[PDB]
This record gives structure tokens, C-alpha cells and sequence, in this order.
């Protein structure tokens, strides 16, 4: 199965930027969610898990068919709490129906980076919506119990190398774990709706006491009332993810540069561009607009 990006018909740079310009300013208004840690984060995550089934050695799941809407994928297990993000695109979509459904969630991750003073993350329009039994079974998005081997292991299936994986992991900087939701409960770090590479620090600098939480799963907790995941922590027990963990935390531009490169590349695994598809749109926040 080879996915061939479709440009929207008619659509060009302008149209995207207003859907992103809708997208932010429904972030910037919608501000209580989540103890007004606001929608940032789960859009993050919804552009991930939507992103994230894919398998490269079938070209199953992945972001080109939007397929999160069909009941199986919204059901999984493992993205529970993302109905919010899904719930927050909905107006966007009413507005803009033009847009595919793979195109909105991925766009919403975008945006959401980019208004939290992320680094650009270019994209590139024409995801085409694919009917339901294109949907991927659950089970396909990882665990969080889990060591490097696994978590090396499993970014292979997304065609993720180590330096990818742990740019990609950058992302726990922001929002929280809740146990309702994962098994797991707690933020990050103290930034958790501006990008920053404040995961690296926190795993490199707190002081990590192993705990159960509530729901009887073991984290890393600190003081600071902090937690990272057992695979987050395993991002420095590795030697391997621990010298890129030092590396990000220690220069915030490449950290911006890779976390881009890599997220761009998960938002657009499975998909074929072709060769006189549009260049990737580098969209403009709404404070560099002025709005
Ligand atoms: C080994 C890989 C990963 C595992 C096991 C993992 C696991 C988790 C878990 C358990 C949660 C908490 C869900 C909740 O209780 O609300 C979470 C939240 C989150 N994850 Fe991941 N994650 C991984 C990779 C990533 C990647 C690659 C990204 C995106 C680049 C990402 C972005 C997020 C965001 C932004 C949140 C916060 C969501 C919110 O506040 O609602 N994660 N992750």
C-alpha cells in the first residue's frame, strides 16, 4: 500500500495557515483545560499516537488516513484522554471541512509546538482520509513499564534511531501523566506548556526516588513533585540514550533542530510526496503575525 500525499483541491500555504491560525487561537481562548495546562500537550500527543501506529514494513497505520476518528482507534487503551484534543479539533474541522482528517490531527501537533515557543516543524499538506478497515488494531503504541531495549526496539517499527528516539522523547516535557488515563500520574517538569528542553534536565539534575504510585505502578519521582516513566528513566540507565540526553541538555538549539526534524519525519512516515507535491510549509505562529 503506497500512500500518495493529495493536495487538498485548490488549497495552498494561505488556507493551512488559517487553519493553524483557528488551531492557535482556540489554544490561546481554551485555556482552563487541564488545570490550564490548556490543549497544548494532548494535541502533541494526538498528532503522535495518530502518527505512531504506523508499521514500516507494511505501511499500515500511520498518519496518511486520519483513521483515529473510526471507533477502534479512539477506543484503544492506549490513547485514552485524547477524545480532548479530538474534541477541541472539532470546530476547527466544522470550519475548515475541506481539510482531511490526517492533515488536522498532524496540523494540530504542529501548532500546538510552535504556540508553546517550540521550533518551527515543517509540514506538509495532502493526508487523504481512508475508510474504516484501514484503521490499525490497538496495541500498536508502546508501553510505558518498559526498558531501552524495548524502547529501542520499538521506535525501529517507526524507523526511529536512537538520537530520534530520545528527541522525540523531549516531548514529556510537557502536560502530565494521570492515572486515570495511563497508570501513571504527574508532570515532568515545571514547563509543561512551553517547549523547552527541560525533560533532559529534569532527568539528568533530579534527584529520582523509584515509588509506586496509586495505581501500582512503579516511576521515578523527585521532590520537586516531578515523575518521569520507567522508559523516560531508561533513557539515561542506557549509556548510549544517556551521552544524547547530555547533549540536549545542553544545547537548546540542536535539541530544537532534531526534536523538528524528528517529528516532522513521524507526521509524514508512510506517506510518498510527489516529486512536484509543494515544499513543506513553515507556518507563522500568531505572535509573528501579530494576532
Ligand atoms: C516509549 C515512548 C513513549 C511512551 C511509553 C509514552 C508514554 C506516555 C504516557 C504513559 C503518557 C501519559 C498519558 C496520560 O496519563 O495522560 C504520555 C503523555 C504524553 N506523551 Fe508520551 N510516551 C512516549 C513517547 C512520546 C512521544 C514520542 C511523544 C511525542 C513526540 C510523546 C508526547 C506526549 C505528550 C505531549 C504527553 C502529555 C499528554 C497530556 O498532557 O495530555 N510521548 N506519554
Amino acid at each position: 500500500l503506497v500512500h500518495v500525499a493529495s493536495v487538498e483541491k485548490g488549497r495552498s500555504y494561505e488556507d493551512f495557515q488559517k487553519v493553524y491560525n483557528a488551531i492557535a487561537l482556540k489554544l490561546r481562548e481554551d485555556d482552563e483545560y487541564d488545570n490550564y495546562i490548556g490543549y497544548g500537550p494532548v494535541l502533541v500527543r494526538l498528532a503522535w499516537h495518530t502518527s505512531g501506529t504506523w508499521d514500516k514494513h507494511d505501511n499500515t497505520g500511520g498518519s496518511y488516513g486520519g483513521t483515529y476518528r473510526f471507533k477502534k482507534e479512539f477506543n484503544d487503551p492506549s490513547n485514552a484522554g485524547l477524545q480532548n484534543g479530538f474534541k477541541f479539533l472539532e470546530p476547527i474541522h466544522k470550519e475548515f471541512p475541506w481539510i482531511s482528517s490526517g492533515d488536522l490531527f498532524s496540523l494540530g501537533g504542529v501548532t500546538a509546538v510552535q504556540e508553546m515557543q517550540g521550533p518551527k516543524i515543517p509540514w506538509r499538506c495532502g493526508r487523504v482520509d481512508t475508510p474504516e478497515d484501514t484503521t490499525p488494531d490497538n496495541g500498536r503504541l508502546p508501553d510505558a513499564d518498559k526498558d531501552a531495549d524495548y524502547v529501542r526496539t520499538f521506535f525501529q517499527r517507526l524507523n526511529m534511531n536512537d538520537r530520534e528516539v530520545v528527541a522525540l522523547m523531549g516531548a514529556h516535557a510537557l502536560g502530565k501523566t494521570h492515572l486515570k488515563r495511563s497508570g501513571y500520574e504527574g508532570p515532568w517538569g515545571a514547563a509543561n506548556n512551553v517547549f523547552t528542553n527541560e525533560f533532559y534536565l529534569n532527568l539528568l539534575n533530579e534527584d529520582w526516588k523509584l515509588e509506586k504510585n496509586d495505581a501500582n505502578n512503579e516511576q521515578w519521582d523527585s521532590k520537586s513533585g516531578y515523575m518521569m516513566l520507567p522508559t523516560d528513566y531508561s533513557l539515561i540507565q542506557d549509556p548510549k540514550y544517556l551521552s544524547i540526553v547530555k547533549e540536549y541538555a545542553n544545547d537548546q538549539d540542536k535539541f530544537f533542530k532534531d526534536f523538528s526534524k524528528a517529528f516532522e519525519k513521524l507526521l509524514e512516515n508512510g506517506i510518498t510526496f510527489p516529486k512536484d507535491a509543494p515544499s513543506p510549509f513553515i507556518f507563522k505562529t500568531l505572535e509573528e503575525q501579530g494576532l
